[PDB]
């Protein structure tokens, strides 16, 4: 999983 620090846009 390539998270860009915190995603938070979706769920």
């Amino acid at each position: 999983f390539q998270w860009q620090r915190n995603i938070r846009k979706v769920r």
